[PDB]
């Protein structure tokens, strides 16, 4: 039972609603396959060490992201940040779930409110195939998802994104509720009914891409989807999307690896973790690419459009197509109940993860919440839950586009290469080995050796300043924001950013001494502290910079 054990948990340490919900409309926005090869690409050269060296760091050093900088004191700042990123990304990781629980109270009905037009939501312009350069909001999925859930009809814009909409409200509530009491005793939450969460999602997958395999239109979507637009390939928008959506469905650079990895054994096998961790990670959002491209490919033939201009681009898509897709099936009522169940299970649960990332990180830094875990979560959770009330308005639609879009963007890809320069560069990529060869027994592979220094750090600049110097004005559909969004987008992933400088400047200036014995305190061991008055610092030789 040691291995089927490890293999649920470890299938189940590989699906989320990053996979199922965000790398769709990601997937669809950057044409089908040509999103696939620089998603590949970074998944292994920069997602798959940097999930190995999280995991490695929490597990050596038993501590969360803020306090696991002793080894490098100067990059308790990157700790700062990430427990940050991991903070703003609840605000609408929860709306989402709070959409999902929506969906599931809707489905308890034999007529189905998003099949045909005819509702009190239903606008003039609704259109219905068997009653009779955009993107086509006229179908009925489309005019529930935006009028009878989100009523973005009633909101022009961000300027005028209204008061929250209370059932949404109640929803969020619930959700919120439901976090709080998962959390308010301790970490230990696993292995007692993640049994479900772990063997639904991939039934449900499986059953979609069946089904939708089989339908009028599937071979024109899985075509669009197989096709690789090469063109596209030279604009740097798929290539920062694809490692952007790398590092959130893998997890890494939000201190979450690192928070749980502390609390495993001194001798777990993280190489092993991290490889089926990724390959699982991987074909997961392959199928799922390969049914939703199949779902909308049938839904261009049967609307009679473009299959580009069959459905939005934003964080809805799988609200319209997957409910478009249950409604083919046999029994649509249970199916939607099966699905949507299944959609809240997996947001509770990483969720669940998610929000520990913060709550560990900061209880390490500080006793006083150790020893209050109940009134810490509950602030948290009630932070949370207020910064999320922003995101149900009437156009909290745009406000969860703006928030999806910068909360973790170049913000992430900055701490991740921080963290990647710190641990290597100035902790030694040499040490980092001697220390995974102290636990697990063997010593990492000149591959992940060259990754951790060289490559991935090389990626990740590079992807970083391509993002920031190729930035395209913020948009919803049809919708362009106007240029203080901008501002505020830029300015929410700098709140994050600027940690890393700030916090080096602070430990400067409050350490006693000299410049060089400032700089020697800084990038030294907290444990080893007393070598700095004897003068000897490995950092100060040419060999330690050399080394691999
Ligand atoms: Cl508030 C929050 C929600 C989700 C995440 C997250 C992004 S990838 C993964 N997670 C969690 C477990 S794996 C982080 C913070
Ligand atoms: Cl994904």
């Amino acid at each position: 039972g040691k291995k089927i054990d490890f293999l649920l948990s470890v299938v189940g340490f590989a699906v989320d609603l990053a996979n199922v919900w965000r790398f769709p409309y990601l997937c669809y926005k950057n044409g089908g396959g040509a999103f696939l090869i620089p998603y590949t690409l970074f998944l292994i050269i920069a997602g798959m060490p940097l999930f190995y060296m999280e995991l490695a760091l929490g597990q050596y050093n038993r501590e969360g992201a803020a306090t696991v900088w002793k080894i490098c004191p100067f990059f308790k700042g990157v700790g700062y940040a990430v427990i940050l990123i991991a903070l703003y990304v609840g605000f609408y990781y929860n709306v989402i779930i709070a959409w999902s629980l929506y969906y599931l109270f809707s489905s308890f009905t034999l007529n189905l409110p998003w099949t045909d037009c005819g509702h009190t939501w239903n606008s003039p312009n609704c259109t219905d195939p068997k009653l009779l350069y955009s993107k086509y909001k006229f179908t009925p999925a489309a005019e529930f998802y935006e009028r009878g859930v989100l009523h973005l009809h009633e909101s022009s814009g961000i300027h005028d994104i209204g008061l929250p909409q209370w059932q949404l409200l109640l929803c969020l509530m619930v959700v919120v509720i439901v976090l709080y009491f998962s959390l308010w005793k301790g970490v230990k939450t696993s292995g007692k009914v993640v049994w479900i969460t772990a063997t639904l999602p991939y039934f449900v997958l499986f059953v979609l891409l069946v089904h939708g395999v089989t339908l009028p239109g599937a071979s024109n979507g899985i075509n669009a989807y197989l096709h690789i637009d090469f063109y596209r390939l030279k604009e740097a928008t798929v290539w920062i999307d694809a490692a952007t959506q790398i590092f959130f469905s893998l997890g890494a650079g939000f201190g979450v690896l690192i928070a749980f990895a502390s609390y495993n054994k001194f001798d777990n096998n993280c190489y092993r973790d991290a490889l089926l961790t990724s390959s699982i990670n991987c074909i997961t959002s392959f199928v799922s690419g390969f049914a939703i491209f199949s779902i909308l490919g049938y839904m261009a033939h049967e609307h009679k459009v473009n299959i580009e201009d069959v459905a939005t681009e934003g964080a809805g898509l799988v609200f319209i197509l997957y409910p478009e897709a249950i409604s083919t099936l046999s029994g649509s009522t249970f199916w939607a109940v099966v699905f949507f169940v299944m959609l809240l299970a997996l947001g509770l649960d990483s969720s669940m993860g998610g929000m520990e990332a913060v709550i560990t990180g900061l209880a390490d830094d500080f006793q006083v919440l150790k020893r209050h875990r109940k009134l810490f979560t509950f602030g948290v959770t009630f932070s949370t839950f207020l910064l999320a009330l922003f995101c149900i308005t009437k156009g909290g639609i745009y406000v969860l586009t703006l928030l999806d879009t910068f909360a973790a963007g170049t913000s992430i890809l900055f701490a991740v290469l921080m963290e990647a320069i710190g641990v290597s560069w100035f902790y030694g990529v040499d040490r980092f080995s001697n220390d995974i060869q102290q636990m697990m027994g063997f010593r990492p592979g000149l591959y992940w050796r060259l990754c951790w220094k060289f490559v991935s750090p090389a990626f990740l600049l590079f992807v970083v300043v391509v993002s920031i110097i190729n930035f395209k004005p913020l948009t919803y559909d049809d919708y362009i924001f106007p240029p203080w969004a901008n501002w505020v987008g830029w300015g929410i992933a700098l709140s994050s950013m600027v940690l890393v400088p700030i916090y080096v400047i602070y430990k400067f200036l409050s350490t006693q001494g000299s410049l060089w014995e400032r700089l020697a305190y800084g990038i030294t061991p907290e444990n080893e502290h007393h070598l700095v008055a004897q003068r000897d610092i490995r950092q100060f030789q040419l060999q330690h910079w050399l080394a691999i």
